[PDB]
C-alpha cells in the first residue's frame, strides 16, 4: 500500500462560510416534514403549452415557476410561516411582502438569486425573472443586492437525481423548500394500483416559530397548489 | 455512568457540535447482488472456504465511488484550519457481537477484490468475537459503513464518526412494487442514508456520490469499466 | 521471394518444427458482453472517449485464466533444457491494417481494467495505422489473442508465434439455437480454438485453462470474485 | 509493473516423453475426422439398468464399456484400422488380437493402461477391468507390462468439459478416438427441432496406412454400434 496526506489552506470566505452554516444550527431549532406530490398535472399542461409558449414569450416551460408561485400562495396564506425570528431584540418580525430565493446551477458552483416581491407575479414573469438571473449569474456579474435578504428559498437537488433529504434553512428565514427528482412510483388512485410520475418534498422550518401543525398544513397547500393549479385562482 | 460511557456520549455530543451534519437518501435495486451470490456461492464457497455476503459488495462500491470524488475522502482539520486530502482509502464496517457493536477498519481498500475484502470482514469478525481486537485496528478510519439491516429498520439518519467526513447506513431489504419499463413489478429493494459534513461537501457532490455508489451495486460490472 | 517472406516463412515452418501442437475448441455465449456494452457504450464514450468493443473482456478473461495456471504462461527452452515461468504477463493482439495485420503487445496486463486495455489497443492499433510502429512494442509477447471472426470465419486451427506456449483463436458471432433450461433458444454464439504446445501442457490443462477462458467471458463478474 | 523469470530444469524423463512426442508427428502422417452421437440409447439404458447391476456385479455402470465395446466391434470389422506400419523393416504388421489403452485419471497425473484381448468380453467384464485398473493405478503400484502395445486407444476428454478436440497418436498405433463431454442439443429428428444429449467424437489416424474412406467408414462404424448397442449382437 502507500500513503499520502497532501492538503491545502482553507481560504478566508469558505471558513466563514462554514462558521456562518455552523451559527445556523446553533440559532435555529431545525425539524424536517416530507410529503409527496403527484407531478401528473403540470407535466400534462407544460407539454401541450410549451409550444404556444414559446412562441408568445420566448421562453421554455419548466416546472419550477409552478412551484415557486404554489409556496407564495402557501406563504400569503399562513403569515407566521413568512415572519422571522430576532434574537437581537426578542421581536418576531413580520412581513407584509414576499420575495423567494431560487438556487441557480453554475458550472463553478450553486448560487442564490431572489424574486422581489412574487405575489404579484404569473408563471410568466417568474419564469423570465429565472432565466434573466440564470443568465446574469452564469456570468460572474450578480451583485449583493441581487442576492440579499430572501424571505423563503426553494431548494434544487432533483436534477441530480435525490429521492428526499433534509435541506438546511438559510439563515435569514424560518423555512425552506426541498424538491427532488421525479420518479415514477405505483400509487392507489381510486382503489386500484397505478403508475403516476411522483417526487417527495420536504420542508425544514425552525421549531422555534413554527408549530408542527402549521408546518404539516403550509406543507399541504404546496401540494394542493402545486396538483391542481386552478386551485390559484379560486383563492381556496 | 461509567468513565469511559460518559466519554463516550461527551464525544458523541462532539461530534455534533463539530460537522455540520445533513443527509440525504435513496433506493438501490438489489437484485443483480442476489442474484450473483445466489449462484456463485458454491463455488465461492469450495475456492475460498467463505460464505459471499453482499458487504463486500458495498465495501468496493463504496471505495470505488470515494476514489471518484476525492473531496468526500478528506477531513476538515479546525485545529489548524487545513483540509486535509487522503491519497490512500481505509474503510471502517461495524461488525456485532453479543456483548455490542465494534468497528475495525479495512486498510487500503482501493486493491482489494471481492475475495479480500469478504477475507478480512471474516477474520476481524471471528478475531473481535474474541475479546483480543486492538487499538491499531480501529484507529483512523476515512469512511463508514453502517449496519441497521440486520435487525429490520427502513431507512434513518446516522450519526458521523468524528475523523470523517461521511458516513453510509444500510437498511433491511424488503420487497417493494417498482415501476421497470413503464409497468409496475416487484423487486427486492433496500434504502440507502448518507450523512455528510454540509462544511467540507456541497449537497451536489453528496447526491452524484450517493448516486455512483447505487450504480457501482446495481450493476458490479460498472467497476471493471472504471465508468 | 524477397528475402524477409523468406525469412517467415522459414520462421513459420520451424514453429511447427519445434512445438507439438494440438487443438482444442469450445463454445461461448456472447449474450452478456453484448447487453453490456449496448447499455454502457455511450456512458463509456463520454467518460474516456473510447468505443467499447468485446476484444478488451477477452483480454481480460484469458489474462485472469493465465494468471490461475502459471504453465500455460510458461514456455519451453531447448536450448538450455529448462523451463521458464514468467511472473508477469503480457498479450499480443493482432490489429488490422490496409498494408496487413501486425501483432503490438500489452505489457503487464493484470493490473489493467476494461479501460486501459481498450485505449491500449486504441493507441497501437492508430499508431499500427501509420508505419511508425517500433520493434520493442513487438517483441516478447508471452500469450496471443487471434482475430478470425471480423471476416466471419466460423472456427480453424491457429498457428502458434513462436515464443510462446498457446495461442487463442476467436471467432465470427452467429445466431444459433442452444438449450437453456431443457428448452430450444436463439443466442449469440461463437467458437473458440485454443492451439497449445503438447510438451509443456497437458490436454487437462489446456482443456481446464479454455474452460476458465469461457466462465469469466460468460459472466464477467466471476472477475471480481476471484473465482 | 514487475518482472521475473525463475525457472527450472527439465528432468530426464519428461524429456524423453518430449522427444517420443515429436518423434510420434514425425513419424505419421496424422489427419482428423470428426462426428457426433446421439448418446440417449445408453444413458436410457444405464439409468435403469444400474441399480440391478450394481447389485449383481458391484460395479457402477458407466458408458466407458459401451464406447470399448464399439470400438473393439469396429477395430474387428475393419482389420487393416488394427494394423501398424514397421519403418525398421518396412512390413504392414497385422494383428489377429485386439487390445485397447484407456486413460485413466489419478490426481498426480493421467496413465493409459491396457485391456487384453478386448474380443471376448462382456461389458460386465470391460467394467470390472477398468475398476481394477483404476483402483491399482490410484496407487502406484502399476507395472510396465500393464502399459505396454496396445493397438488402439481411447482417450477421455469428456470429464473436463471439452467440446472438440485433435487428439495425437500414441507412438506404437496407427489410431486414437478421443470422446469429449455430453452436451444437450437441438437436432432434427423426424424433420422437427428436437432436443437430445449429444457428444462430439474425434479419430486421428495415421494417413499413410489407412484411407480417407476406411477412416470414414470405421467412425460410422463406431456411431452405429454406439447408438444402438443391438447391433453388436447381430454382428451387423
Amino acid at each position: 500500500g502507500l500513503r499520502s496526506e497532501h492538503r491545502e489552506k482553507m481560504n478566508r470566505m469558505r471558513q466563514r462560510i462554514a462558521q456562518r452554516l455552523k451559527e445556523a444550527q446553533n440559532t435555529c431549532a431545525m425539524l424536517t416534514t416530507f410529503n409527496e406530490i403527484d407531478m401528473s398535472n403540470i407535466q400534462e399542461m407544460r407539454a401541450r403549452h410549451k409550444d404556444a409558449f414559446l412562441k408568445k414569450h420566448n421562453l421554455k416551460l419548466g416546472f419550477m415557476s409552478a412551484f415557486v408561485k404554489a409556496s407564495a400562495f402557501a406563504l400569503q396564506e399562513q403569515p407566521v410561516v413568512n415572519a422571522v425570528i430576532d434574537d437581537a431584540t426578542k421581536e418576531v418580525v413580520y412581513r407584509d411582502y414576499i420575495d423567494i430565493s431560487v438556487a441557480v446551477a453554475t458550472p463553478r458552483g450553486l448560487v442564490v438569486p431572489v424574486i422581489r416581491n412574487v405575489e404579484t407575479m404569473n408563471y410568466a414573469d417568474i419564469e423570465r425573472t429565472i432565466s434573466e438571473l440564470g443568465e446574469k449569474a452564469r456570468k460572474n456579474e450578480l451583485a449583493i443586492e441581487d442576492m440579499d435578504g430572501g424571505t423563503f428559498t426553494i431548494s434544487n437537488g432533483g436534477v441530480f437525481g435525490s429521492l428526499f433529504g433534509t435541506p438546511i434553512i438559510n439563515p435569514p428565514q424560518s423555512a425552506i423548500l426541498g424538491m427532488h427528482a421525479i420518479v415514477d412510483r405505483p400509487v392507489v388512485i381510486g382503489g386500484k394500483v397505478e403508475v403516476r410520475p411522483m417526487m417527495y418534498v420536504a420542508l425544514t422550518y425552525d421549531h422555534r416559530l413554527i408549530d408542527g401543525r402549521e408546518a404539516v398544513t403550509f406543507l399541504r397547500k404546496i401540494k394542493a397548489a402545486v396538483e391542481d393549479p386552478r386551485v390559484l385562482l379560486l383563492d381556496l
